[PDB]
Parts: structure tokens; sequence; C-alpha cells
């Protein structure tokens, strides 16, 4: 039910736990105009000074739920008593500045879990999401997406000091993980623990490697534990993208000749950039990555929105690679029957061989659906194939078709060229009226092209790979002619037929490990149709013909696809997520020609349109008929 207009959305919203990193703004913002509410980041500007009148900038939860479509009013944060005394509804956002791994267990799973506090005194309080949810008779939403941060004031607060309170804190992560799936949450993303020790906390000083260590066990652990916990967990590398800023910071449209681990933007408990921060030169939060000591600016927080992007929207386009090839298939199948159109009540003499040559172009054009990109792209083929006369009513044959499909897909225009090699056997049936076609197609297919673009660093990032995949397909329909005689120079017969296709396509690990890099899962996707049409043609004496069909078929097998795979960098935590929807019922006309060269030999054309719902696939033939 997707508007063509807007990219995917799979989630009926987002739900999210955690502490500052997550936070949209549950405490009032006491330097910030009436309303106002506190966010974990800089200020929008023009001068981000305290007391300007200038609201918190956004936090990545925020920024994501915008880019999946997700209501704005859901956003919110879920317990602000700024909201209740304002009138604003509460939102799906859950997260809280300074909650330890414990807190953020009982904002879930506890009554009164979720406690807005400042300096020992209770603001606001209510249920934890899961006993609120079930006041209603609710676990969680199946549709939604959650998102999950938290460890870091854990460390703060001195309660990680050994290798064993830090997985004992992993641990509590975890748990709250197991929460929401025990509860029915398909959908999780899951933060590993930034690098501590390149905070500006810690960076520079003594505590920076213990830091970094305690760091690295915690997410050991988080990792193992949630690669056995057996929930849907898409797990943010964080650490592994840090790194790639650190080395390559203006593809992240940071500053390049800054101490961008040591400066921050504020001078919060830490060094003010010179240049960039608050006070310096030019004020810019834009070009740092730390707002405070710990908190990331809003260039950080875009860049963990864009980075879970690029994981969740992968799936949206891998899964229109065995729609690539029904794709082909069908322009194949479509060429082919313009042959048999051409033939229709016009066959070789019994016992010889008619061969076909021929090739021409394809269009594939896709929209947009809640898990699927749109998508467009143009493509060429050549095919031949022959059939013999075996009887007066009988005619088999075979026929090869090369495919060569490009498709652009995603908000960044993604690229995806496909190679598909067709070749099929065939019977024919056509007695008294009556006529019937039987076809037993396979094919190979090397997708040697995968390079998949996602918006990120206010640039774009691409990950490649390459693939093949396999097809098989039977084709049958039945009709008779409602021309009582077959010297007749039209023909008109309303037909029936019956369509099986299972694509394949290889699951491939895209080339390196970057933070971004995905490893896919084998995929298939089978189609069953039914259809009823109308087809017929004119010869106008023996040198031209003119025909044409009109066909509607339905898809049963029209649930929607899933991918199922795992960063590159993190191989044990596999997620499985939403992907192309096939329609229910798609339309076809065909127009074709026939003009005789010689005896014999017979020029060929064909047209074709097919429309589905969400996507239309056009192709147009031109082919040469010997008879030998």
């Amino acid at each position: 039910h997707h508007h063509h207009l807007e990219a995917p959305s799979p989630y009926s919203t987002l739900v999210v736990f955690g502490d500052s990193l997550s936070d949209a703004g549950q405490f009032p913002d006491p330097a910030g105009p009436a309303g106002s509410t506190s966010r974990f980041t800089n200020r929008v500007g023009p001068t981000y000074q305290n007391g300007s009148g200038e609201i918190f900038g956004p936090t990545a939860p925020m920024l994501l739920g915008n880019q999946l479509g997700i209501a704005p009013g859901d956003l919110a944060a879920s317990t602000s008593p700024v909201n209740a005394q304002q009138g604003i509804a509460d939102g799906n956002n859950w997260a809280v500045g300074g909650y330890r791994t414990d807190q953020i267990y009982d904002s879930i799973t506890a009554a009164n879990g979720s406690l807005i506090e400042r300096d020992n005194t209770l603001l606001r309080s209510r249920d934890g999401y899961l006993v609120d949810r079930a006041r209603q008779g609710l676990g969680a939403d199946p549709n939604a997406l959650y998102y999950i941060t938290g460890g870091g004031n854990d460390f703060l607060q001195g309660r990680i000091l050994n290798d064993v309170q830090a997985q004992q804190a992993a641990g509590r992560l975890v748990d709250s993980v197991q929460a929401l799936q025990q509860a029915g949450a398909r959908y999780i993303v899951v933060w590993l623990l930034p690098d501590l020790g390149l905070t500006p906390a810690t960076f520079g000083g003594p505590l920076q490697p213990f830091a970094s260590q305690l760091s690295g066990t915690f997410n050991a652990e988080l990792t193992a534990q949630l690669s056995q916990a057996g929930a849907n967990v898409i797990p943010l590398n964080i650490p592994l993208l840090l790194k790639e800023g650190m080395a390559n910071p203006a593809s992240f449209g940071l500053a390049a000749d800054q101490n961008l681990i040591g400066t921050c933007f504020s001078g919060n408990g830490c060094t003010m950039n010179p240049t960039y921060g608050i006070n310096g030169s030019t004020p810019d939060p834009s070009k740092l990555l730390f707002n405070d000591s710990v908190h990331p600016t809003i260039t950080g927080q875009r860049l963990i929105a864009d980075y879970t992007y690029s994981l969740l929207s992968a799936p949206w386009e891998l899964t229109l690679l065995p729609e690539m090839a029904h794709g082909t298939l069908r322009a194949y199948q479509d060429e082919l029957r313009s042959q048999w159109q051409a033939d229709w009540e016009n066959w070789q003499n019994v016992g010889q061989w008619r061969g076909f040559v021929g090739g021409g172009g394809q269009r594939l054009d896709f929209d947009s659906q809640d898990s699927a990109a749109s998508g467009d792209g143009n493509g060429y083929n050549l095919t031949l194939g022959g059939s013999y006369r075996i009887d007066e009513a009988w005619r088999a044959g075979v026929a090869a078709g090369f495919y060569r499909q490009k498709l652009e897909a995603g908000a960044k225009d993604s690229d995806y060229r496909m190679n598909s090699y067709m070749a099929s056997a065939f019977v024919q049936y056509q007695e008294n009226r009556w006529w019937a076609d039987a076809a037993l197609t396979g094919g190979y297919l090397d997708y040697d092209d995968l390079k998949r673009k996602f918006a990120l660093g206010g640039g774009e990032r691409s990950e490649k790979g390459d693939t093949n995949g396999h097809l098989w397909a039977f084709s049958a329909r039945l009709g008779y002619d409602i021309a009582q005689q077959a010297d007749s120079p039209w023909h008109l017969s309303p037909f029936v037929s019956a369509d099986y296709a299972r694509v394949e396509v290889d699951g491939y690990s895209e080339k390196g490990a970057s933070a971004t890099a995905l490893d896919y899962d084998d995929q298939k996707r089978s189609s069953k149709r039914l259809g009823a049409g109308l087809q017929g043609k004119y010869a106008f004496g023996s040198d031209t013909q003119l025909f044409a069909e009109y066909a509607h078929e339905r898809e049963y097998e029209d649930d929607t696809q899933d991918l199922t795979m795992s960063l590159n960098s993190l191989p044990g935590n596999r997620f499985t997520l939403e992907g192309y929807t096939p329609q229910d019922h798609l339309n076809r006309v065909s127009l074709g020609f026939s003009q005789k060269l010689a005896p014999e030999l017979s020029l060929r054309g064909g047209y074709n349109w097919r429309k589905g719902e969400d996507d239309t696939q056009q192709s147009v033939s031109l082919a040469l008929s010997l008879d030998f």
C-alpha cells in the first residue's frame, strides 16, 4: 500500500531505549526557550550558546526515524514533564540521559521503570514499555523497529573496573534485547559500545588504554551473547566506523586538519576546538565529532543515522536481484510467444525445421514498496531458436537467449548488472481450433557487477560484489479459435495460462570488511501464475500479418520476501530483513508483425508491455524466421 514518491518504510514505528546517546528530550532544557527539551548534542545555531533561545539539535534515532518515514510524534521522548505540561503527546523514545544498563532494562520491563529524575528529585515517572503495553494486552510491536544504546554510564559511574564487570554490563544490555524478543520484537538495532578510550573524556590520558580494552571486552561479550540469544539484531559496529572516520575524516564531513578525538565543540568537560569550537574563530559543530566529552555533534548523529540506514536499506535493493531475472525470463518468453503467434495457424511443412534469430531491448521499472527500493534500467538480448514440425498437429523445438540487464536502484542509484543465459525445450499442439503450448526453461545467472551505494558523511559510500544464480520455469497455455476456419485470414482465441518459475541467486560477501560491508545469504523467489487472455491476428495476404494479445495473470506467490545477512565485520550476528513483495496481479499487451522478405524468410517484430501494481516492464524484438 506504498506511495511511489516515497522511500521505503518497513516499520510501523521506531521504539528506542538507552541513554544520552539516544535521548530525544526527556529532561527540560533549563537554558533553552520555553517548552524546550534536552538532548545531548550541540544546539541548532546560529550562536550555539546556552540561553541563546536556540534548541538542542536532533539525536541519531530522530534522524533515522525521519528517514524511515516514522510519524514525527513517535520520535519524541516517552516521559518528558515538558511534553505533559505543554499537552504534547508522549513519543516512543524511552532513552534517558544518565541511564546505566540496569536502568535501561527497568525502563522496558519494570513497574514505574521510566523515571525522569534530576538531583534526587523525581520529575516524572511511568511504567516500563512492556508493562504499559501489557496493560492493553500487548507485547512488543512485531512491525516496529527497536533501537538500543547503553553501557557508557556503567563506565562513567565506576561500575566497570575489570573484564568481569564489563562482561556483566554487556549481559545487562543483552537482557534488554531478550526482554523485547521474548515480548515479540522482530527487529532490534543494537550499538556495540564505542571505544571509550577514544573520547575526549579519556583520550591521551592515562585511562585511555584501560578504557579501550574494557570496551573491547564489553563488545566481545555483547556480540557473543547476542550470537546465542537468537534475537533478530542489527548490530552497529560503531568502533569500526569511528576508526574509518579517523583515517578519512573529510569522507564523513569532519575537518581533516583537526584533533577530533581530543577536542570538542562546547568545551564542557573537554578542550574546546580553537577553530570550530563554540567560541573558536569559526564555530561550526558540523566540522567536529564530539560536542562535549562523550556526546557526538550533529555530524556524528547523522553518521550514526546514515550508518544504520545503509544497513537497513540494503535488503530493499538486494531483493530486487531475483526480480531482474524474472524480468529477463519473461521478456525471453515474450519473444518466443511472438514467434508462436506469427506461426499460429501457419506452421512449416511436416518434417521441416523453422529457425529464427533476433534480439531486442528491454526496460525494467520498479516503484518503491514498504520494503523495496524504486529502480529502473535498460537491457538488450540475443535470442535464437528452432521448431520441428513432427506431425500435422504437433511441433517441438528449442530456444536460447542471452540477456544483459542493468538496474539503478535506491537513493544513490546503486548499480546492478546481470547476464542471463536461458534455454528451453517446448512442445505445441494445434488441431481443429484447439491449441496448446508447453515449455520447460532453464537458465544460468551471472551477476557480474553489484555496486551498492548509500548516503554517508554528507556524500556516499559504495560496497561491491558479484554473484551467481540459476532459474528454471515451466509455462503452458491453452485456447480455442473463434474462427471456424483454419484458412481464415484472422484468428481469435481466448486462452488460459499457467506458469511456474523459480529464480535463485547465490549469497555473496561484499568485498573487504568495512563497517558497512554486508554478507548475504542465498536468495530464492518463486512465481506461481494462472492467467486468462485473448490473442488474435490478421493476415494481409501471405506476405504480411499483424497479431496481438492481452492477458491478465494472478500471482499466488505474493508473500513479502526476506533476506538474511550479517556485517562482514561481525560474522556471528546474522539478522533477517524484509524485501520485495510480489504483487498479485499483472496485465500485458503484446503487439507483433510478420513480413515475408522472401518465400521461406520472414521478418518479425514484437512489442510487450507488462504492468503490475508496483512495476512496468517493456521489451521490443526483431527477428528473422527462415525455413529449413
